[PDB]
């Protein structure tokens, strides 16, 4: 250790480069284990992220190699981009380590969806979502595990997404905020790219809402919470389901479900007129083409993206911009397979 030194943040050994000061706690978990830090050679602040336990299954080591890979590859200005990617440990022998350096956003959505927000403020949230989401998809990037926790924001309102989900599998299947996951997901029906957009409904309305729209100890008391809501989805829905699910779904009490002026009504929107008034309806209209059960009649990215309430912030320049090319992302491993494939993305770079 020359170019590098200690330090204990947040109950957690940071052995970082010399470059990385004032290190400061920025407090979560689930993922991960995350400091701020002032990177003296940019003269600017950054986020640490050091991965816990990348190697402690092939799980673990699998989503290391596929964030470190997209991080990397990733270039849209509504997606975390890797400043830095460092290890402490001198060989492959020895290497047990990974700290990815990314810009310092001032707080996650989680916090910021709490926030009494105006329309103006709202509709660039999940314009910008929107556009990330879209860029992800241009790839064949499904999320199909979009919550706040795993978007961050800027006090200027930019927004950035942390995570790429599932990314490049093909099976909705995760293993502890089970909140915003599709129903096609929970119900293991398969999905298409209006997965995400589920996601964002989800999102969109707790940000109307400042309560989670389907809260619950698990999926079953979740689908409950959807149900009493939305009402029953129609019986085409509940055919393309599995017989074993299909049997508990169809034997739940049907449900017509509230309408979106009574789910979302004025109360919880900016009052009184035109422009606050106009927006209302708006904001409602797009949360009853999100919030839809069936896949098949869900809104995708690019209508969304061409909706009223988000359309006036639209950029042929953020919203067209080149998808990403490729590495690759299904195949399985050993996990010191996977630990040489991880740290030789850490060292060429
Ligand atoms: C709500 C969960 C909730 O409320 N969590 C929460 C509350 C208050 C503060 C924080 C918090 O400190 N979160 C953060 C997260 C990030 C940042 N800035 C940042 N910039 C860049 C990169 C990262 C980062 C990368 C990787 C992993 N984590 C963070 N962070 C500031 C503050 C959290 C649950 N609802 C879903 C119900």
């Amino acid at each position: 250790d020359n170019q590098f030194y200690s330090v204990e943040v947040g109950d957690s050994t940071f052995t970082v480069l010399k470059r990385y000061q004032n290190l400061k706690p920025i407090g979560s978990g689930a993922q991960g284990i995350v400091c701020a830090a002032y990177d003296a050679v940019l003269d600017r602040n950054v986020a640490i992220k050091k991965l816990s336990r990348p190697f402690q299954n092939q799980t673990h080591a699998k989503r290391a190699y596929r964030e470190l890979v997209l991080m990397k590859c990733v270039n849209h200005k509504n997606i975390i981009s890797l400043l830095n990617v460092f290890t402490p440990q001198k060989t492959l022998e020895e290497f047990q380590d990974v700290y990815l350096v990314m810009e310092l956003m001032d707080a996650n959505l989680c916090q910021v969806i709490q926030m009494e927000l105006d329309h103006e403020r709202m509709s660039y949230l999940l314009y910008q979502m929107l556009c990330g989401i879209k860029h992800l998809h241009s790839a064949g990037i499904i999320h199909r595990d979009l919550k706040p926790s795993n978007i961050v924001v800027k006090s200027d309102c930019t927004l950035k997404i942390l995570d790429f989900g599932l990314a490049r599998t093909a099976g909705t299947s995760f293993m502890v905020t089970r909140y915003y996951r599709a129903p096609e997901v929970i119900l293991g029906m398969g999905y298409k790219e209006n997965v995400d957009i589920w996601s964002v409904g989800c999102i969109m309305g707790e940000m109307v809402r400042h309560k989670i729209l389907f809260p619950g100890r698990d999926y079953i008391d979740q689908w409950n919470k959807v149900i009493e809501q939305l009402g029953t989805p129609c019986p085409e829905f509940m055919k393309k389901l599995q017989p074993t699910v299909r049997n508990y779904v169809e034997n739940r009490p049907k449900y017509a479900g509230l309408t979106f002026p009574k789910l979302f009504p004025d109360s919880l929107f900016p009052a009184d007129s035109e422009h606050n008034k106009l927006k209302a309806s708006q904001a409602r209209d797009l949360l009853s083409k999100m919030l839809v059960i069936d896949p098949a009649k869900r809104i995708s990215v690019d209508d969304a993206l061409q909706h009223p309430y988000i359309n006036v912030w639209y950029d042929p320049a953020e919203v067209e911009a080149p998808p990403p090319q490729i590495q690759l992302d299904e195949r399985e491993h050993t996990i010191e397979e996977w630990k040489e494939l991880i740290y030789k993305e850490v060292m060429n770079s």
